[PDB]
């Protein structure tokens, strides 16, 4: 189930720039950005796959890719943030 809908200014500021980066077809800082992400527990609603990709949210600090990431589906403005390794997700809203 997605946990609602939250703006991207109320989310870590590394979500802006993974964001900025999808924007422009990265360059990337990780190789598993832009993976198919393939909703295996289906928390997300079911789609195909390839649909849905994900991307690193950095955590500063951290020498791993932490907790923090993006899941894009291939709909109008369709991103997801986990802040917890891919156990809930929410809605990104770059409207505010």
């Amino acid at each position: 189930d997605v946990s609602g809908t939250v703006c991207l200014s109320a989310l870590p500021p590394e979500a802006t720039d993974t964001l900025n980066l999808i924007a422009s077809d990265g360059p990337f800082p990780y190789s598993q950005d832009g993976v198919v992400f393939q909703n295996r527990e289906s928390v997300l609603p079911t789609q195909s796959y390839g649909f849905y990709h994900e991307y690193t949210v950095i955590t500063p600090g951290a020498r791993t890719r932490g907790t923090r990431r993006i899941i894009t589906g291939e709909a109008t403005q369709e991103d997801y943030y986990t802040g917890d390794h891919y156990a809930t997700f929410s809605l990104i809203d770059q409207t505010c």
